[PDB]
């Protein structure tokens, strides 16, 4: 595993989540669901607990874009970057930004909304991107991954277990 430099970590073990905005591409039953299955991974191997908040600034702000949206990095269309989220920490640092110009689905065949979302939070949590093929850390998770036998890989738990004990 690998963690980003300097070892941002949260603070604190009761962390809040607020989604923004939705995509078109789903229902939002769908991507609520996506979104706190992905949480619920993380929360399952730590010590720390999501509550959502409908208002106000929570400390993991979701929201879904398109090329330019407000940090230094922009959406680049179709393909390629998928998301982004930034390390631990205030302001946008623990924020997750989804490309909308992808096509979100809850399918096994194309661009997995609880997939990415599951990447992009270890992101919000700390880690960095691991070696271990198997992990969900991987760079290339998101073409190896067979959700039927979804799990957290060993490398995965190490690395989150380094950080949150
Ligand atoms: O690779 C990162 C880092 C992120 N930038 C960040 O977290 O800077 C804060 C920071 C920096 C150093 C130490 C402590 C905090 C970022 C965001 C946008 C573009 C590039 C990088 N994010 C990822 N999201 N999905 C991935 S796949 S990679
Ligand atoms: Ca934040
Ligand atoms: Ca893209
Ligand atoms: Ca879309
Ligand atoms: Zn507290
Ligand atoms: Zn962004
Ligand atoms: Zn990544």
């Amino acid at each position: 595993f690998r963690t980003f430099p300097g070892i941002p970590k949260w603070r604190k073990t009761h962390l809040t989540y607020r989604i923004v905005n939705y995509t078109p591409d789903l229902p939002k039953d769908a991507v609520d669901s996506a979104v706190e299955k992905a949480l619920k991974v993380w929360e399952e191997v730590t010590p720390l607990t999501f509550s959502r908040l409908y208002e106000g600034e929570a400390d993991i702000m979701i929201s879904f874009a398109v090329r330019e949206h407000g940090d230094f990095y922009p959406f680049d269309g179709p393909g390629n970057v998928l998301a982004h989220a930034y390390a631990p920490g205030p302001g946008i640092n623990g924020d997750a930004h989804f490309d909308d110009d992808e096509q979100w689905t809850k399918d096994t065949t194309g661009t997995n909304l609880f997939l990415v979302a599951a990447h992009e939070i270890g992101h919000s949590l700390g880690l960095f991107h691991s070696a271990n093929t198997e992990a969900l850390m991987y760079p290339l998770y998101h073409s190896l991954t067979d959700l039927t036998r979804f799990r957290l890989s060993q490398d995965d738990i190490n690395g989150i277990q380094s950080l949150y004990g």
